[PDB]
């Protein structure tokens, strides 16, 4: 689908049987969630963004339906204000910027 | 252009006179730039984001031209670790999310 940016990118998504709407976030390298459990072994780590750093549970093959597209990869679960999809998880969806 | 997402999506841009590097952010409703003069007045605000928040100057009516695309409006003033193109001028030039 096209996606025009007069109102926010949220999208449902479909992930560990969870329902949750994130944002693609082209400004995000990779993919960050609000607490919730995952399957597998993490790595704690530290993210930095607009006004400072946060710890998060780092989370590797994490699957992840979005709008009805289906990928897995790494999947950071930390306190984001919202839920994003970072560009870790766009390109697989072949999903692009245009203008 | 299309834009894909395997790097992050940066654009030259010029602003007053000055030449940077921006990254087109989904993310971001608004756009932010870090240190830099401008003319005019400005308004003391503060912006929230996934590390905390942080207190920027703020200028509306402001010209950028963007990969060869002109566009005014909000661009804010502050310690960003980047600059970001956020939604208030993303859709003048018609940017769209296309997967
Ligand atoms: C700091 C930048 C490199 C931008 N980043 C993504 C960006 O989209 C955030 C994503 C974002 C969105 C909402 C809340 C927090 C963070 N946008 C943002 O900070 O927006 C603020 C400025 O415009 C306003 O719009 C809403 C918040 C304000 S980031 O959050 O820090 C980031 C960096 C790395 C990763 N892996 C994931 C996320």
């Amino acid at each position: 689908p096209q996606i025009t940016l007069w109102k926010r990118p949220l999208v449902t998504v479909k992930i560990e049987g969870q329902l949750k709407e994130a944002l693609l976030d082209t400004g995000a390298d990779d993919t960050i969630f609000e607490e919730m459990n995952l399957p597998g072994r993490w790595k704690p780590i530290i993210i930095g963004g607009i006004g400072g750093f946060i710890k998060v549970r780092q989370y590797d093959q994490i699957l992840i339906e979005i709008c009805g597209h289906k990928v897995i990869g790494t999947v950071l679960v930390g306190p984001t204000p919202f839920n994003v999809i970072g560009r870790n998880l766009l390109t697989q969806i072949g999903c692009t910027l245009n203008f």
